């Protein structure tokens, strides 16, 4: 599935890894370990 990374996308996330400084780690996208960071 790809629902949680577009809902990344249309929250003005990033999926990564690891969050940058600044971001907050507001959800998770699809895969293993893709958080989605904002």
């Amino acid at each position: 599935s790809y629902y949680s990374t577009l809902q990344c996308r249309n929250n003005h996330g990033h999926c990564r890894r690891l969050c940058f400084h600044g971001e907050q780690w507001i959800g998770n996208c699809n895969g293993r370990h893709q958080h989605c960071c904002k």
